[PDB]
């Protein structure tokens, strides 16, 4: 029966990921229903795979809800079947196209620029005499609902309505464990998700500050020619969702305690820009925020000597991946110096890549700069608490003392 379904190693699962990955690469697990995938080579050829669909609403819904499926009206299969995360090429790739507003060349040249100062800005506002913190609440959680606000263009006024139902509806995503939230009330969160997002480009909403993700996108629906004002309002659904998901809190606060356990590396990264470069690869790889992630079989495929037929459901464990000693050798030293950092599958690869992966990488470069250099350090002031979740997996406390 497989370690991956105990609660017990959410806090460190890497020496679990690790023995697995060795004797069982591929196996059966059956609170997911589906196969685990440990190794970088099996995972990130997977993500790449076309024999492997992204198309998987149904069969997680399924491995989640176990007789509670959905009629293909319903909010959760529109949805699904109408964002980048969860359609194949060619739909896609006329979605994917149809948010490029946001995310261009000249767009993370000012996302750099706003993310330096917000960054700068919250590591300024630690009062002098604070010697004692806890990194989650404080800066965490907080850099990312600021980057959301000042980069992405949500509004702070809506910052109230928004949060507490994506939190709502991250618990669909709980990894193997029962699911704290019914199925109802997660697609009426998603449902106002949608009428939220409709809302805001209508102008009923809050003020989306101009320059933003979202601004620029607004200011692209009259060019669309490939795409529908539900596909935009479906995709700014997901967009939301990823915002205020754990995954860059997590990235955040993981980091922050690789930092703290390790000061050497603070040192390295005052003393070498290269350092400085390669750090949001290096804390991305250290620790996966989203610690799997779902595909389900098109076609047969072989992996890890099993059989994997037609229609059967697979996780990924890119947070295994990335600790996989055959492509990070001495995976478990958080290292700026390891030399192909960049090779993580924190954001994925390939069709599906995330779409706000160089926007993250800057949130990060910009936090570790303002923090370190300003708190070079950090340490420890009692024991880092996990929240209970593997699939998307973050800390809950991280108490540090800054000096
Ligand atoms: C540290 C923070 C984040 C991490 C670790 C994360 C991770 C991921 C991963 C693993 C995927 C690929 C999943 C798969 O193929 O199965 C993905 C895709 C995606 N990410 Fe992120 N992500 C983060 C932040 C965000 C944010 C803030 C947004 C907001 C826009 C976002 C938007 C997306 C979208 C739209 C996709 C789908 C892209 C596609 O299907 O073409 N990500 N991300
Ligand atoms: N792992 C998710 C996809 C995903 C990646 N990043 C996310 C952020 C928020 C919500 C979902 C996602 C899945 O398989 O369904």
């Amino acid at each position: 029966p497989s370690p991956l379904a105990d609660p017990s190693i959410v806090p460190d699962p890497y020496p679990v990921y690790a023995d697995l990955a060795q004797r069982r690469p591929v196996h059966w697990v059956e609170r997911l229903n589906a196969w685990a995938v440990l190794t970088y080579a099996d995972c990130a050829a997977g993500l790449k795979d076309p024999r492997l669909t992204a198309d998987r609403g149904t069969e997680v819904l399924a491995a989640k809800f176990p007789g509670q499926p959905l009629p293909p009206d319903n909010i959760f299969h529109r949805w699904t079947k109408n964002v980048v995360m969860y359609t194949d090429p060619p739909l896609h790739d006329a979605l994917r196209r149809s948010v490029r507003a946001g995310f261009t060349r000249a767009a993370h040249q000012h996302y750099d620029q706003v993310l330096q100062k917000v960054a700068h800005d919250l590591v300024a506002s630690i009062p002098a005499g604070a010697t004692e913190i806890d990194a989650v609440p404080a800066l965490a959680a907080e850099l990312p609902v600021r980057s959301a606000v000042h980069a992405f263009g949500v509004p702070e006024e809506d910052l109230g309505f928004l949060i507490p139902r994506v939190n709502t509806i991250m618990t669909y995503y709980s990894g193997p464990k029962d699911q704290p939230v019914t199925q109802e009330i997660i697609l009426e969160k998603l449902t106002d998700l949608h009428t939220y997002a409709s809302e805001l480009l209508q102008g009923m909403r809050g003020k989306v500050l101009p320059d933003t993700v979202i601004a620029r996108l607004a200011a692209a629906q009259d060019g669309l020619t490939e795409t529908t004002p539900e596909q935009t309002v479906h995709q700014l659904a997901l967009v939301f969702i990823a915002l205020f998901a754990p995954t860059t809190p997590g990235s955040l606060s993981s980091g922050t305690l690789a930092f703290a356990r390790n000061p050497r590396q603070v040192e390295r990264f005052l003393a070498d820009q290269a350092c400085v470069d390669n750090t949001a690869n290096e804390v991305l790889r250290y620790n996966a925020s989203n610690q799997f992630t779902w595909r389900v079989a098109a076609k047969d495929v072989e992996m890890g000597g099993v059989r994997i037929e037609a229609g059967q459901t697979l996780a990924l464990f890119l947070g295994s991946a990335n600790r996989d000693a055959n492509m990070f050798e001495r995976p478990n030293d958080f290292d700026l110096d390891r030399p192909n950092s960049a090779r993580h599958l924190s954001f994925g690869q390939g069709v599906h890549a995330c779409l706000a992966a160089q926007l993250i990488s800057l949130q990060l470069k910009w936090f570790y700069v303002a923090l370190l250099n300003r708190f070079p350090g950090i340490r420890t002031a009692g024991e880092p608490i996990w929240n209970e979740n593997l699939e998307f997996r973050s800390l809950r406390s991280l108490p540090l003392s800054l000096r």
